[PDB]
């Protein structure tokens, strides 16, 4: 039991030498530069993001060429990004860039652009030119991260609401507006979105992180957004609403991976139900077998401060043991004053919770949750972790050249690393979002053919020798494909170093 | 599995009506004035904190006075926990009240009583005398929630340190050292916490929250410091130090209960390891059937915003996931902005947690773990317990004098409450420190003798059938003793609440 | 948790239970009629005496009970007595002057060459006609007039639905009489729809309401029947005999594992019925067969035991009840920890009823406190039956007010009854008597003694009509 | 899992398993010598032809050994011969040998007669001396050695140096030849552990086990002892008064079906026929209902429950050897395998495969003929010999795979569309395991 567990954790044993979890990375002014993404790195960063809510194509494609410099440099693989804008709506801006609202007041939320820079205490603008239509009276309006909550009194207007104030709050120029009873009704694709996903999709980015995901047929419109050259490009949806979370199985099924972006979540649903709805999130995401991210105030202080506070800690922590393959930044990376710190923390926290969580417990509870008859191809993976759990392998090498068999080898939760020989630098940097995997890339052209996956198998070796993970004598699980077949690997090896 | 359950979970269903975990609130500036007090019971304080590091006797009689006005007023029985200063220091006073350092600078650090409030950027005072002597070169001195951090260079006196600052900080008057790694001779009851403790006893406080508590001797040392006054005052054992966590199971039997300090315990130890300190100590905990709270940081952001952030929601959360009693509000209700609204944020997330634990896999886990043969009185009480699971019982009503009966029947975490029908008023203010539990005071002077048991057990049905906790036609386990050999509860009845 | 890891650490030569938990029901025939052979058979082990109504007239019937009452009076016991019914079978009478010959390839005046009207209606065409004990067998070769058929040589009609009263004008007469003479409970041949037990039921009046009723499932119906057959009974028997011919042989064993099973569920009693010793009607020891049927009839679960002709016809009675005797106690032994317990208590659906949930909890305070027995105030008997259905490792002592109960409580597991004289002692409307009654019978015949825990389960000062109180007591 | 929890739910009247996993093993005696009654025999199920070597001539079993021989050769069989060794063997009782048990230094026949101080005298716990391999015994072993039986079944094995003494009365030349130790005795289950590494298998002689010990706990011991050898991965036998009622009548008592079906479920490889094959009136008809409840008692335990019990009390490091042959049989549990695939020359592999207990067969393809005639007391194994001097070398994974997917198809085991797991060794012991479609 849990508890059997608990009580018998030997807090100062010593850690696993290899991280599991992965990092993510929002890249703004304080980490744009070649020097800070080369920090960021060494550190442990494996993703890169880019907050397409703000900034121009120029700005992005500075993110896109330094990361790429800057991985160059250190030798690295590191994933790009594309974090959407999506059906996101904010105010107007400010006559004299702020206003003061007072508790009992009444402000007129108008969604006429004569006021869009003329917002005053007394009427102001908003985005969503369909929200006096949306929001009926009663219902609440919350503006600025919740902070602000407006109650709707009537509508007065073709395009305006009167609305009662609740709390004192003074607000500024352009900020998000959040309606949690309301089903919205608006584009997941919008023309900005779509223009985006072209540019993204044209300069190479790893994958997609779509905000505000409600329903299965959402994340399938994104799917057609990026065309045939955008095809093996990764869909991660973010639910950030009370309709994804309503909808997360079929999300799941017609996404590459999930993102719990627990900002607008936390708004959008009460405060205190995110933890329950993070746990359900992770493990359904876990039994899928595709890669979950948490992502919002993990390390929220570490923006300001050189240490978190002992909240933070034990978020991180229990990010890793609700089942989560990554843990991403915001603030703390894109504008905080200790970026390398605040990566260099998760890595520290990451580390601890994996090692206490060095469990067959997890591959057990999973397999256990899976329909039989399985495929030739799963039967193969979760075998391929049974094995290490039996001779206690110190890797397990797949050979993958779409990533699918190292997905579905991190899907049984092994607690040794796997190596990927892929052929495919995109997959190299595509797998920096699944738990555990460490990838080695084969260059084909430069070499031959290699009909007989030998070679590709002994650079995996090698990497894995020299990286020290494994050491002569250690044994390895190997999982491949038989010459006779293609496709899918249907082949596992059990073999001693050399 | 845990799996099996977390994908079953269902977000937007109705919480529990009835909270089970308990709030402690540190009193401070904020809160002291009983208006303010009125606002954090009426808002969910079940124990009362005073942390005697800092404040003189009459500021510490102000909160006790006001507490019990407060609590009068609403009509409930708050606990008053008393927090000793202990053995681990603080620094000095400063000149101007701050001070800024450089990293790559120096700084000598005195036991001299002439700096002890002229300190600069360039010297200042330290609490410790015997600090230049436990201090050797090479070792770090931790100031202020060890966010500072002084390599020793050398020793330069009889009282005196030059220290090599390693990173940017500005500190103000009278914040904490640490040195964690020294043989320091620092003892549990110092002659100060002997008096602190004798006025906490002479006051009638309910527990003793003891400061950085490394063996099973220090916690015997305490329970002296309080005589045949302060004989049924529990000890509540701060885990702040490697020690304290190493020597966890001595420590466990001796003490009452278990706080998980996590302030100090995150500088002793590295940050990362408190996590899994804090699942080990209160599992641990759960197994001894002893009250364990979870402190430090929990909702830190709320001291100056009105909304905590994603991480302290999840903190709050699994402290009531990992099987704490008790979690804990230390400057948040003492010097914070939004002293009731971070009392009622920790309810509704206390809740929540309480709502996705509603599971008899808490109280299997802890009954596995127990040695058979049990007592009759533990066997009545756990079998208590799962008759409750069995027939859905909406409330438990067990007849405790002293308690005991009760932190035994909350031992085995059941998910309806639990109603104590005890005689005495001590044991109402010391059961705000256990999970589920909500006592109800029998008069025996202004009401009779009772000596059958049946007024109390009809105190308690009314009680819980007014407060809503029943309704008619629904069964409530009874456990109390049935007139034979003295010491325990031996008998239980399930009973159809009536109208 | 496993089985495996179980049996890996059982200590074969390790010493056995000092008290039997598992019942012996016998059948009585010409060997054990006499009082001084039934005494015999009570000393040896029998709990309940078998009334086999295929045979004897109502007189013979007459002087098994009478007997049966006699020899438990001397020996101050109470033991039950089951009235197994004839039920509906098709017949064939006696042969070419009482024995004849058949090769392959007056409905009692055959020899070998040529009692159900709705036979050739009943039985479609093609399929299996089963003929004297199913040994013989009948390949049907035309669709024929009145009601036989013209049979090729290669009684019961196998796996086909069949629509025979559930109470024939025999069996209304037997259970007549049975309720009459005050039998404890009616073992139901051929049961197939629940209805046929509330048919039963029926046939017993206001007079024979209190009489249990044990359903015997010895046909295909029966066990693809069973859950509600479970649910209008108050037991259940596998009757093995008619059930290996109606269904494959091999097919019995899980058969037999299901019922079982389900009945401890359902927590209501389970016999085990045919050929259990048999080779013990003619020898003075057993086959390593039998051995093991008896075992794993009671590792499967099964309350009861039964012996049909070896103490009916059999030259060792005694001998045999002895062995069942020392096989159930090795059994019981070997099944010594709470994975029955556990096992049944996580398939009962919540909430369970303060009656049960007090029971089921009765004992897990036994199995925490290592309880010596379990004290239970029951005149009915449901809430001993309810305690025994969570199966204790230490017996049940049930302090009943009613003979009647005393004597329907030897078919369940782990039950000793001591009866209270309300008439002779008071009426104990505070329930003490009863209480210390049941304490100093449990001192007495050895259960428990001085320090000993005893689990004490009853009724309150308010309530009436079930218990709801339970009490862990140290025994003075 | 949860034992009940698995019974609540059978259903009785659902179609039976359509390949029988568990073995038959068969005593030969007058009944069943002549080369039709064995090929009657064996087409009923016989796996394991018997020879008590307590009674008859060596020219008796040399007409045993040459009729099974020749009843398997028409049929296109490989049936194992076992050599069931005599061992240690025991009013007026005046020892004085000329008045003609046989111990000169009490119980008859299976207990019927009893007292106080050519028929088997037992003599429950006196301390009786007799050695393991008795002259007599050396002389039965050596002539089984040099007529080639497959697997020695060692009568009253009490100590691991007994069966030490057995393996080195057989030699260079018997290395190869299994023991199969039988407990019979107090002291033969008292160092079950000791004896267990010492043997290839174990036989539960419950005939003078059940005189040496109290009829009750020889259940118990059954139990105990057939688990020990299921967590141990060696063949175990449970063997006497099986179906015994069937020497004289055409059907078994409802005892007999219990009890075969319970050894089955207690986890035993095999099944044992003594009197019932020997002497019997109905020998075909004995060994065709022991078919019928074994397919009845395996299809009701069809579960990956045995499985993981035996997995989890495996101690972890596993050797890479059985880490692989583990997971074949959980790959053949999550992909519903109608078959497992093993290329093992000394059987090794295909024990360790049968140890995890598959739903489905172990096809072994087997360079060697005493494997196939070895396996036959191993559970789920159907062998296919591969003729090295007729087809080729085959030091690739190609030709033996080849003959045991076409021998798996033609005896209807799989068809095109079924996914079989194969198990064997790489080109740089069985390291690999394979997942393949039939085609």
């Amino acid at each position: 039991s849990q508890l059997q567990h608990n009580i018998g954790l030997s807090i100062f044993e010593p850690v696993a030498k290899h991280r599991a979890n992965r990092i993510i990375c929002t890249i703004g002014p304080s980490t744009q530069s070649v020097e800070a993404l080369k920090g960021l790195m060494k550190s442990g960063m494996s993703v890169a993001r880019m907050n397409f809510s703000h900034g121009s194509y120029e700005y992005h494609q500075t993110t896109i060429n330094n990361v790429r410099a800057a991985a160059a440099e250190l030798g690295l693989h590191i994933g790009i990004a594309l974090d959407t804008k999506g059906p996101e709506i904010r105010t107007g801006l400010f006559k004299d860039g702020e206003a003061t609202y007072a508790p009992g007041d009444t402000v007129l939320v108008t969604t006429d652009p004569a006021f869009e820079k003329i917002g005053t205490k007394e009427k102001f603008y908003v985005d969503y030119p369909q929200l006096p239509n949306v929001v009926r009276p009663g219902g609440l309006i919350y503006v600025d991260d919740g902070v602000l909550t407006l109650r709707v009194l009537s509508k007065e207007d073709d395009c305006t609401l009167k609305c009662h104030v609740n709390n004192h709050h003074r607000l500024t120029d352009r900020k998000g507006i959040n309606l949690p009873g309301c089903e919205v009704d608006l584009p997941a694709v919008s023309e900005k979105d779509r223009k985006d996903l072209q540019f993204g999709v044209e300069q190479g980015v790893d994958m997609i992180f779509a905000s505000f995901i409600r329903t299965a047929d959402q994340v399938r419109e994104v799917r057609a957004a990026l065309g045939e050259k955008g095809k093996d490009t990764l869909i991660i949806s973010k639910i950030e609403n009370h309709q994804g979370v309503q909808n997360i199985d079929a999300i799941i099924e017609a996404s590459d991976g999930i993102m719990v972006a627990r900002g607008d979540l936390g708004v959008e649903i009460p405060a205190e139900k995110v933890v329950v709805a993070q746990m359900c999130i992770i493990s359904k995401c876990n039994v899928a077998g595709k890669p979950v991210i948490c992502a919002t105030q993990m390390l929220e202080s570490m923006t300001t401060n050189p240490r978190p506070t002992r909240a933070e800690v034990t978020d991180v922590a229990n990010a890793v043991f609700n089942g989560a393959d990554c843990v991403m930044l915001s603030g703390e990376t894109a504008k905080g004053k200790y970026p390398n710190e605040v990566v260099q923390y998760m890595v520290r926290i990451c580390i601890e919770a994996q090692s206490a969580t060095h469990d067959s417990v997890m591959f057990n509870s999973i397999k256990n949750l899976q329909k039989i008859p399985m495929s030739p191809e799963e039967a193969v993976c979760s075998s391929a972790v049974s094995s290490a759990f039996e001779v206690q392998a110190k890797a397990i090498l797949v050979l993958s050249n779409t990533g699918r068999s190292a997905r579905l080898i991190s899907k049984y939760r092994p607690n040794c690393p796997i190596i990927c020989a892929t052929t495919r630098l995109l997959t190299c940097r595509q797998l920096n979002v699944t738990r555990s995997v460490e990838s080695v890339y084969y260059d084909v052209d430069a070499h031959g053919e290699d009909n007989d996956r030998e070679k590709r198998v002994q650079l995996g070796v090698d990497w894995a020798k020299t990286k020290g993970y494994v050491s002569a004598g250690d044994v390895m699980v190997i999982v491949h494909a038989d010459h006779s077949v293609k496709g899918y690997p249907n082949q596992t090896r059990l073999v001693r170093v050399r």
